[PDB]
């Protein structure tokens, strides 16, 4: 079973290639991280293996969800620690995801019920609605747009952060340049319709992208970042005209930065546009992974029979999986042995219950 053959990502030996991937739960209640939050990463981490953990904030103006965890306060890296070493006792390694929402947000998440911000004026359409903490949905609201010395700042909150979590004993941050979300934002071009150095050309959208790896590459170094992105993705209205130049770009950008700074990333994750929340599909898989000089990690409705294949035929150095492992804390020993799996139930994703839907799957 090639998930199985070891695998060294920068400076960190790995047993296997099933990673977790990163997770909104809903359970780090006033964006502490909780007891409850250790004992979910506890029962999924194995000797050997990689856990990314869910979006956490930068930042007070960083959330669109309620209950996620943050990692800019003293306090909250205070408790992240007791979470990173449970983990670390199995055996594992983690990653702390570093997520802005940008527009992707609400009055009801923000200071002082402001505006979210954003690389433009232009709200996430009614097609799309925002879960609410009373578990209705609302209207996504117009965002501010930010001038560049807003975006300085946002990038400090990238660095600090990623400093945060190399004091709270995470290994490494991963950059969450996806699914719509703040970096989402700047890159495509159905969002990004900036006339200054931040818009106008592509060359100009990945510019923020760029920025905030170079800063948390800085900060904590190039082994210790990776980055992820979903050129082709259907999620909160963030198309680009030309998915797959886009990705192309972004990649040429972090060949760039390694070549730098003397190192590799520890990685690039990249979603696969089936997922939601073709040989098309598989074209620009393939042509990002090989266009990129680094580990790649692939994402988006894989199987225990998709990741087996990804990895032997060398389209993939890891396989990291969402859903199955929501359900199946023992995953990784699931896939080892064919073992069948466990259902999945969505109506508990993102509630608040410390246990119900979230450590009470049982193992094998
Ligand atoms: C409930 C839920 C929460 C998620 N939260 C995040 C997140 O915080 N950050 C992120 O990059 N991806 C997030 N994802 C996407 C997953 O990381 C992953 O790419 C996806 O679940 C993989 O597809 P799979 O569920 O078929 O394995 C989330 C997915 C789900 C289902
Ligand atoms: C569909 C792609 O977007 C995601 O997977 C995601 N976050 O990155 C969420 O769903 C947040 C809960």
């Amino acid at each position: 079973n090639p998930l199985f053959s070891p695998y060294k990502m920068g400076k960190f030996n790995l047993s296997h290639r099933v990673v977790l991937a990163p997770m909104t739960r809903c359970r780090a209640l006033n964006n502490i991280p909780q007891a409850a939050l250790g004992e979910y990463y506890e029962q999924r981490a194995t000797a050997g293996g990689f856990l990314i953990t869910e979006g956490t904030m930068i930042s007070p103006t960083s959330a669109g969800f309620p209950h996620v965890p943050g990692i800019f306060t003293k306090e909250q890296v205070r408790e992240w620690k007791k979470i990173v070493d449970v983990v670390h006792a199995k055996g594992a390694v983690i990653f702390c995801q570093l997520w802005h929402v940008g527009r992707a947000s609400h009055e009801v998440y923000q200071p002082a019920g402001a505006a979210p911000i954003s690389s433009t004026e232009k709200p996430i359409s009614n097609r799309w609605r925002i879960l609410m903490p009373d578990g209705t949905h609302g209207i996504y609201p117009k965002p501010r747009a930010i001038g560049t010395y807003e975006i300085s700042q946002v990038v400090e909150d990238y660095r600090r952060s990623a400093l945060n979590a190399i004091e709270a004993g995470f290994d490494g941050i991963e950059i969450h340049g996806a699914h719509g979300y703040l970096i989402d934002q700047f890159l495509k071009d159905g969002i990004n319709d900036r006339t200054d150095e931040y818009g106008g050309s592509l060359a100009n959208r990945c510019k923020f992208i760029t920025q905030v790896v170079q800063a948390v590459v800085s900060a904590i170094g190039a082994d210790r970042v990776g980055v992820r992105v979903s050129p082709a993705i259907d999620h909160l209205d963030a198309m680009d005209s030309n998915p797959l130049s886009l990705g192309l770009a972004v990649v040429e950008r972090l060949n760039k930065i390694q070549l730098h700074s003397g190192s590799k990333l520890a990685y690039l994750h990249v979603t696969q546009p089936r997922y939601v929340a073709e040989e098309e599909e598989a074209r620009l898989m393939r042509t990002l992974r090989n266009a990129y000089q680094g580990t790649f990690i692939c994402s988006g409705g894989y199987t225990r029979e998709l990741g087996i294949e990804a990895v032997a035929q060398g389209d993939a150095d890891l396989v990291s999986y969402g859903r199955l492992f929501i359900s199946n804390p023992d995953l990784v020993m699931r896939i080892k042995l064919n073992a069948p799996l466990n259902k999945y139930n969505r109506k508990t994703f993102f509630t608040q219950d410390p246990v119900v839907g979230y450590t009470d799957y049982p193992f094998l």
